[PDB]
């Protein structure tokens, strides 16, 4: 039984997750935010180190012990609800190293292919590397980005401690660590359709991608 799968990869703050979850909910998909399992792992680690030292042998044997879960996009870890903290900015400042160490993305890649395994319908995964490791099948490979200044507007916005200028380097940075690194970078393949949506509404890119969906699946059906 064929089940639908769409991987959605962008920089930071380019709206993919709500843009996401309002393309999952139009078409009956489930929808992963695989970046929460990277800031559980990070929170994690804050709240026992203190310091974040992902090759440490203590850190490493702590991550590798760690059971983490996943439902509705809720991260258990060793059974406790952390999802409350995954947008803590002490987890924003320590993400970035530990999604660059290797066995820490080996851990978080059975995570997500168990809960895509599960998925009997479809599923909308959103992330860095959704298309080019988790899902490299996906029926539909999405590039969702804007300028860096749109996207640091559109976090500014929301609210918070930062500056304008603060946010825009901060995501220039992460931006940066994440098509530079050298395990699983962030980067568009020549099988992506890239969505810069700096003139769209949010539910203008989600139907975006319903439509680009549509297309692929009357295609592939058929071919
Ligand atoms: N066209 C759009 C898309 C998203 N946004 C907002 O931009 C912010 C970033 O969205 P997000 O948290 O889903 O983005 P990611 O960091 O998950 O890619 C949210 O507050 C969205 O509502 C917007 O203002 N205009
Ligand atoms: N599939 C993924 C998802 C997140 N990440 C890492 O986790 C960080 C936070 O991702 P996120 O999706 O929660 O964050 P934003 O896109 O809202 O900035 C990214 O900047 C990457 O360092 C990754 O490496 N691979």
């Amino acid at each position: 039984m064929k089940t639908y799968k769409i991987a959605v990869d962008g920089p930071a703050a380019s709206g993919k997750s709500s843009t996401s979850d309002l393309v999952a909910r139009k078409l009956g998909f489930s929808h992963l935010i695989s970046g929460n399992l990277y800031r559980a792992v990070t929170y994690g680690l804050v709240r026992r180190f203190g310091e974040v030292r992902p090759g440490d042998e203590e850190q490493k044997r702590f991550v590798l012990e760690l059971s983490i879960e996943v439902r509705n996009n809720r991260v258990f870890l060793d059974g406790e609800d952390v999802s409350e903290s995954l947008r803590k900015e002490v987890v924003d400042r320590h993400v970035v190293s530990v999604a660059r160490e290797k066995y820490i993305r080996e851990k978080v890649f059975t995570i997500q292919r168990s809960v895509i395994d599960l998925e009997k319908r479809g599923i909308v995964v959103d992330g860095r590397d959704i298309a080019t490791r988790i899902m490299p099948n996906a029926d539909l490979k999405v590039f969702l980005t804007a300028s860096p200044e749109t996207r640091a507007r559109r976090r500014y916005m929301e609210g918070g401690s930062e500056s304008y200028e603060e946010l825009l380097e901060s995501i220039k940075k992460r931006d940066h660590n994440d098509r530079t690194r050298e395990h699983d970078p962030l980067v568009a393949t020549c099988d992506s359709i890239v969505i810069e949506n700096d003139s769209m509404t949010l539910e203008e890119t989600a139907d975006e991608i319903i439509r680009l969906f549509r297309r692929v699946e009357s295609f592939n059906a058929g071919h």
